[PDB]
């Protein structure tokens, strides 16, 4: 089969690969719709996850089941399914410890395009079908459903890790697709004021659409200062880091209140470390908690998020600015996440 | 001064009481708008809190500060304020333990109409003005603001105690004002499916408006059985008990999943005890957690909820079905909470 | 293969059954040491598990693996293992939802002598060996190791569910083996005062050994009243229900502080329900949380507790008062759990 | 009155100030025994707090109440009390928010020798006596009681923040008094393996006494590498930062498992910032939570820890290696926390 893979760090292209075979508990799926992620640009042109060779990219897709193992009971050929980007090995001590995202290793719950051939191929492999797939509702637009697989689960996890309280004030740094879902998630956790930080006009409008009450541009003065001004020097209760460089950690620390929580869902693919300003972190005694985690995956998570969409808790259509028809457009679509044009949030390639 | 008080069990009427005086940290406030509560009914016509004599009723009001103690720094005469029904004594070991609602005693955080003269008087006393009051926004309708003091904080507390997860399935038993805010709060905590239980026409519509995806009526078969069918034998993740008799606990236990949480915010006014069905509670080993708590109060809570209304996170106007002008209407309004006409949800008396 | 089973109601006796075969991920184990449980006595002499046709009893044992399925990778014949009484199916949505104990059904994580032959047989079946077994340390006395499989995990789970704080006052109702581990677990969560409730001398001394600072005899006065006397009418922070009748719930609600937590680890098998005293439960608004759950099982749980024993965090030898050397002494021991002498806590048969 | 104070940054000496006067809710206390803390050495010869003008030092004391305001109800002249180093303003929004330690400002809950005159004076002021004092048991040794005020509450808070689970593996970096309490606290939260890092012989022996199962000398090599060796490359579940410089944060991240928690109670008064290693922090998605907070204070905390000592949950006598007798020794004592000989842990000057 054919697949669009990374031909080593800093290089990519279409390659020929043997079609994967399903294990007793797995399923082979052919994509019906896929989307490129900024994370795949970190992995390729930054090698933030180490080197790789001939690894088919992509981890955001909805498709049709073509083959299932002899032990698969809840899925069969013909089923259209939503595939979370995180497909953990449920039989691991990490799962028993409460962290499905790290089953058998740090980040190992996320396989597709991490270390396992991705969804940008005529067919792809899903480990443990019954535990990692969810049925795609018949009336659900493909482009919308693809947003559940990574953007929605990641942005919401940002809101979940933030442990938001009814009326909490929240700052979401970065209003790209992940940041927009962080805003939506924060609103769906009861947040009062929500301050989104970004400049790309299209993202600014979506930010407000999802719940932002204030929008700040990281080019009108240090974001910390702006936030303090807006909050009368009181700061905010929570900060979700969803975009920008590692310096955003310091900014988050300076703008969050003592006792607050900073939740990172931004995949930092460059630099040796992230700095915590000593003074503003109360010399390590300000109870300014810092969290950061990979998005949850698996069937339960996908079914729960899917159902929220079906119940109109969030409108994912606003995330998709670019829709293409035809496998060949995957190359160009991915390159958009690298060049990032002004009118782009997320792109979906419908096969 | 005059006030509408409980002349004793089953007796209501206007009486004279000395005008309250503020201590160093207190404030004397005159009501601008008030609302009667079903709780006032449990206390009077059922002595749910024990015998009382000439206690002014009511605990839901927005008003104007007339006098403040010498140590009050953040409030002054003339200030328009939102008064949370729960006004805790912040200097207590219970607060130090994390439960403001029980400062100096079980339910002692709630004073108005519990054991302290209520807001149905020409003037009422608010302990610790700086810690228990919030400014009423200049553009906020008085009837809407009154809904923050009890209905919103209570219903939302139901959702908070329910520890809702993104996409959780939730059943709210009872769709009166409190149940409606429970539905709104559940959606604002990320709930997917929300099943409201009620039949009153106006309440049914408000419930769907606040987030209910399904509506069930008792007069159509045992509620627990109906829910089991709807969830195809699986049950729901969470249950918020907002209204009805004590037998609703058994209903909640039967419809909730193992590991689920039952959140009670219903003020049970009669009966010796509440029953838990042994079998369905997994003989006490099914991790079906049961919570039950008094709504939070105090300045922080009121300001956070106030701000949620300002940022249109919830529309409180749908709760007020009846509006009266004139202090004297308090009697008629309070009686409606007793009669419960099918077109009533909440009534507000604007002085 | 022979094994002491429940012939029928009030009927016990050895029987002949075919040796269970292992599935690809299972392991067959032969007992090295086992222990009768109060739950064994109730399933038979009380039909607390309906009617079972020739079901081999027992669910507390440590042993030697004799066979493993083709897909088992961490265990092999000859391995000595600790077998947690709860061996759930790790591939289920309940597990993805955070409740291993109820995987594929309420209390379904508990299989041995529930709907699967128990450990009182020459050989027994363990589902998913890699996820549900833990190696038995070389120099760990067998009697102590068996106490891990249920007494330790259950008692400690009572302390875990109680969400004990440093210096918290705790009451453990019932000082049988489970209550003793509840006492030890509470001390291991930092409890200050620990009040044990029971009457048998052997248990009273053991309770003090594990951490009890006060002892109350339930036969000499209403327990809630005695607790109020010990606490100057203030009540306690937490209550762990580990014994006695279901009225113990009412007693627990009456002695616990508002905002407190009641943790049930006792199997309630009589009557149609448990009662919550309305008044003392603050009419359902006292924030007196009620929890109850089957002990966690699985490999991680077993290795973690095992290591606590290895690092001498708890001395389990005090739980074993009767040690038999012989495979046939199983019937004697089980009946020894029925007639329950005053000098018995737990009996261990080292075959 | 006299006393030892911080006559500016880097300059010490006894100054003459007007004996403090108690307000309506305050109390004046005469020290019976006090102890110097490394924390003051910082504020002084490091200016980690900024600049201070004539601030009496010391915040670890047990004393006699000699004067109370007209509103104090639970304490009176003659009472012997335990004074927590942290004495919050319970009437603040931060308290309403759940953070007593930062009432009215970051770290503002901590007054003595922060911005308020300390206890190294003939008499000191205690804000809100009823809310911030605890009775000293008559049998409890003075030197032991002093250890409660800061060392115990801080070390235990380190264990609390770490959210330790039964059987968790824990590493405590630094074994000075605070770290020793962190070890004792970790053990009292159910920890299995506890690895202590330090070299002072007296501290190492105290580490083992309080629960340490392994001891590591950071001078031997990168502690993260030593820890990985000890745990066969698996890392540990939790880390408590109680000593060393800001680089210990990186070491903590490198030795803790994904999903683990890092708890800082170490007061970092030097350097621009602490670094988080990008790769080992899973690029910010490894769920390696980082917390850090000032110790809790107030009456409830003091009474709970006091009771733990009374019930022998922890033996504080091991922390006191130096005992003097004379208010004039205070000066000498504090100097020990500066040079710090290898046979000293904490010093107590009895008056
Ligand atoms: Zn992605
Ligand atoms: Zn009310
Ligand atoms: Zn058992
Ligand atoms: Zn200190």
């Amino acid at each position: 089969m054919k697949g669009f893979a990374m031909l080593g760090i800093n290089k990519l292209g279409w390659i020929e690969k043997e079609r994967p075979v399903a294990g007793s508990y797995d399923a082979i799926v052919r994509p019906l719709a896929v989307s490129p992620c900024t994370s795949d640009i970190h992995t390729v042109f930054e090698g933030a996850l180490g080197d790789r060779k001939n690894m088919i990219l992509g981890h955001e897709a909805v498709g049709e089941v073509v083959e299932v193992g002899s032990e698969v009971k809840d899925f069969k050929p013909g089923d259209r399914v939503i595939v979370p980007c995180t497909t953990p090995d449920w039989r691991s001590l990490e799962v028993q410890a409460g962290f499905q995202q790290h089953s058998n290793g740090m980040l190992a719950g996320w396989k597709f395009s991490n270390f396992k051939d991705g969804v940008f191929g005529e067919y792809f492999h899903v480990n443990d079908a019954d535990m990692n797939l969810a049925i795609l509702p018949k009336d659900m637009p493909l482009e919308n459903a693809v947003m559940i697989t990574d953007m929605m689960t990641t942005g919401f996890h940002g809101a979940e890790l933030a442990d938001i309280e009814m009326g909490s004030s929240v700052v979401v740094i970065g209003i790209g697709a992940v940041g927009l879902m962080g805003i939506a998630g924060a609103k769906l956790r009861g947040a009062g004021r929500i301050i989104g930080v970004g400049s790309r006009p299209i993202c600014v409008e979506a930010a407000k659409f999802y719940g932002a009450t204030d929008i700040l541009n990281y080019k009108n003065g240090h974001i910390e200062d702006q936030v303090m001004k807006l909050t009368n020097g009181k700061g905010v209760d929570r900060v979700i880091m969803a975009g920008g460089g590692s310096e955003t950690l310091s900014q988050a620390v300076k703008m969050v209140k003592p006792g607050g929580i900073i939740s990172n869902i931004n995949y930092h693919g460059s630099g040796d470390a992230l700095l915590i300003p000593r003074v503003e972190w109360g010399c390590g005694m300000a109870h300014k908690t810092i969290k950061g985690g990979l998005c949850p995956g698996g069937r339960l998570r996908a079914e729960r998020l899917r159902d929220m969409v079906v119940y109109n808790r969030v409108d994912l259509s606003k995330l998709v600015t670019h829709v293409y028809h035809g496998f060949d457009h995957i190359e160009e679509a991915l390159l958009l996440m690298k060049d990032k044009p002004k009118d782009l949030i997320k792109a979906v390639v419908i096969l």
